[PDB]
């Protein structure tokens, strides 16, 4: 029945979007209850973030220096502060849209949804994954910093991704919602390079399965491997390790489709060494990695939010 | 800044969902001022979807027998019409979350953005277009009837698709909030085949003018083209010919990046003709055809919605 690069609903995090403006600098915020977080270079100008000093910047700024518009409506700031790299401007009044949310900090491999937003308006929702060199490869222009990144479970948004840094290779590097930079990236304009994009193994088997059982199947063989035989050429080809707990994971995928965890290994395997001969699956002419075994059954099984 | 394949977001959509059930079969509906829009294939059996006579199934319909419900609440109906393959079902309470809103019957070629949803709750968004044989390749289980693909321009919601069935070859057909089917589909369950699925050949290049936007170029060559002999390999390769007014609508694209459309048509030929060499463009190992040139604008000015 198809399967497509799907993103969460983003009503429940467009009712959080605002703007905030610090001196000369408009990016986005996150206004939960009464408290709105945003990223802690609004403080800065473009000379500041070669060499900021963000304790002594934030001196010389006071609650009515930071901006906070909610569509067309103005916020009364009523504090602040600074944790590690995201501002907490507390405001007078408790965002009515406020949905039941978390703060998650996630695993490299895991997928969220960014909902891109300039000048708190959102713009566009699409579906990313933390890489494991900790950057995302997301689509933000300048003045999207401040747009989040999240999942959703039934009813409650986990936000896990605030957007901060474009590095000069064209990926993305931010924070978690405690203002913890996801890698070795910090809020500065320096030389940061992102280390080898390895792929997430777990993730492309996963979409195989997904690929069987939307009748994609040319690649399944008649081969099997093992754990060990298949690390070797993951290690080839810059691939994740695949351990005992992924495979444990793939399990219910396994169970649906009857196919082992080690034969798709196998099939894997094949299409590392040989590619894909101008072939297609679920569309795509290379091994998709930024849906995890979750994301598989809940779009194959038509997993709801309420 | 990176290029996604982005949807809109959803939140006005979202609020307009709700569960329709007629005796065994439920499906999703759009509630919009005091009327919602489903399929009218929600007062079939399984049975019926062979050979039905919608006229005469609904003369057994009355308004109480059309159960609606948007979240917990009930809607009562008061009234219903058929309207071409949807059922307009008339209740006393205007959606109090209606957005502005159009409906519009697109052209293929074009993209929306789809809310999937089931029991009338959201599940999942993302990016589609019409394809020139009127099909969709869309992600929709069963339940999944009833949910709307839409484009948004600024405040204003244009809905252009509701789904309505899925052919044997897994691709997807529905209307538009008209009723009336894109292509010659039916609502019905029969041998229905989808003609040749051409590549949308204006797309493809708007999506190359992005790649050059965001420095990948490694395609841009020496040469150049006509718009004949372009077409030549266009028809080989199953492309829609280009004409003068997709040239024209490429103008700005062109403007930007200095490069020539007819120029981008040869860098095109060379990639059809010799295919990508095992390269990426974008992430993508083949040629993406689903972003319009206005979709590229969008995405790479950042436009908002309010
Ligand atoms: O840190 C937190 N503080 C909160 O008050 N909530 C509540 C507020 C609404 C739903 O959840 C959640 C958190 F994660
Ligand atoms: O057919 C239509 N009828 C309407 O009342 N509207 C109004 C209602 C809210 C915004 O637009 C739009 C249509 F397209």
């Amino acid at each position: 029945s198809g399967f497509r690069k799907m993103a969460f609903p983003s009503g429940k995090v467009e009712g959080c979007m605002v703007q905030v403006t610090c001196g000369t600098t408009t990016l986005n915020g996150l206004w939960l209850d009464d408290v709105v977080y945003c990223p802690r270079h609004v403080i800065c100008t473009s000379e500041d973030m070669l060499n900021p000093n963000y304790e002594d910047l934030l001196i010389r700024k006071s609650n009515h220096n930071f901006l906070v518009q909610a569509g067309n409506v103005q916020l009364r700031v009523i504090g602040h502060s600074m944790q590690n790299c995201v501002l907490k401007l507390k405001v007078d009044t408790a965002n009515p849209k406020t949905p039941k949310y978390k703060f998650v900090r996630i695993q490299p491999g895991q997928t969220f949804s960014v909902l891109a937003c300039y000048n708190g308006s959102p713009s566009g929702v699409y579906q990313c994954a933390m890489r494991p060199n900790f950057t995302i490869k997301g689509s933000f222009l300048n003045g999207s910093c401040g747009s989040v990144g999240f999942n959703i479970d039934y009813d409650c948004v986990s936000f896990c991704y605030m957007h901060h840094m474009e590095l000069p290779t064209g990926v993305h590097a931010g924070t978690d919602l405690e203002g913890n930079f996801y890698g070795p990236f910090v809020d500065r304009q320096t030389a940061q390079a992102a280390g080898t994009d390895t792929t997430i193994t777990v993730n492309v088997l996963a979409w195989l399965y997904a690929a069987v059982i939307n009748g994609d199947r040319w690649f399944l063989n008649r081969f099997t491997t093992t754990l060990n035989d298949f690390n070797l050429v993951a290690m080839k080809y810059n691939y994740e390790p695949l351990t005992q707990d992924h495979v444990d994971i793939l399990g219910p995928l396994s169970a649906q489709t009857g196919i082992a965890v080690l034969d798709m290994c196998a099939s894997l395997k094949e299409l590392l060494q040989n590619g894909m001969n101008g072939r297609t699956i679920l569309g795509s002419a290379l091994l998709e990695d930024e849906f995890t075994p979750f994301d598989v059954v809940r779009q194959c099984s038509g997993v709801t939010f309420q």
